[PDB]
């Protein structure tokens, strides 16, 4: 299948080369996966998710996005227009408030029941969880991120947006969950992005158009957005049976564009999310 004017993140996922504006895709389109969207919740009825959003927990008053962020990350994750894998089944939890904070117990506990939940839901190729969040350095909340993975969940995570070595953030720092760096359209580090040791793969993340609440879409930037586009492959390619929950985070790094990037620093990877296709 072929998208013609996608989001130049979309477009970068399946080309070897920048500046691309056609996202090629196999039709299966991550079918029969589910992704939870672990963030400040999804606007389940914007049109471009299609009636394949939910919401399934929040931690607050409501379940309601009164941000947009979850649902701009959503949208990155599966919406027709704006998702890498627009088949997928999206699960809404919202740890975050409409401000985009919540306390790390409320993450902790949100990853708690992702582990739990999958197994009331219908997901015959596999479950991926994207935390779109982090904070400062805590065991605790690595721990939970790594129980989320070690349950059979395929977890991705941003690195951060500090410019810093993410080693001092989680859950960015966990080994064993997925790190992911955020890139511009010119195939530059993005200027916010962390770097390190502990990312596993860059993916677009700099001026990145999806879904956002109201019925609208917007652009924003973050490592945020580069999740998502991690989040969504995986899928994708967990639905095309070329990879599984516990080793898709080193498919993607096995099969990405590799020494594409701009002001990486010595020690971390030279490698930005891609296809295949």
């Amino acid at each position: 299948a072929a998208q013609t004017n996608a989001p130049w993140g979309l477009a970068r996922i399946s080309s070897t080369s920048p500046g691309t504006s056609t996202y090629y895709y196999d039709e299966s389109a991550g079918q029969g996966s589910c992704v939870y969207v672990i963030d400040t919740g999804i606007e389940a009825s914007h049109p471009e998710f299609e009636g394949r959003a939910q919401m399934v927990k929040t931690y607050y008053y409501s379940s309601r996005d009164g941000n947009g962020h979850g649902t701009h990350c959503a949208g990155t994750v599966g919406s027709r227009t704006y998702g890498v894998a627009k088949k997928t089944q999206l699960f809404g939890v919202k740890v975050l408030d409409d401000n985009g904070s919540g306390q790390y117990s409320t993450i902790i506990a949100g990853m708690d029941f992702v582990a739990s939940d999958k197994n009331n839901r219908n997901c015959p190729k596999g479950v991926v969880a994207s935390l779109s969040l982090g904070g400062g350095y805590s065991s605790s909340v690595n721990s939970a991120a790594a129980r989320l993975q070690s349950s059979g969940v395929m977890v991705a995570v941003a690195a951060g947006n500090n410019n810093a070595d993410a080693r001092n953030y989680s859950p960015a720092s966990e080994p064993s969950v997925c790190t992911v760096g955020a890139s511009d359209r010119y195939d530059r580090r993005s200027s916010f992005s962390n770097y390190g040791s502990v990312l596993d793969i860059f993916g677009p993340g700099t001026d990145i158009l999806s879904t956002w609440i109201g019925g609208s879409t917007r652009s924003i930037s973050g490592t945020s957005m580069a999740t998502p586009h991690v989040a969504g492959l995986a899928a994708y390619l967990m639905t095309l049976g070329k990879t599984t929950a516990a080793s898709a985070c080193r498919y993607i790094a096995d099969t990405a564009n590799k020494g594409d990037l701009s002001n990486i620093p010595f020690g971390t990877v030279n490698l930005l999310a891609y296809n295949n296709y």
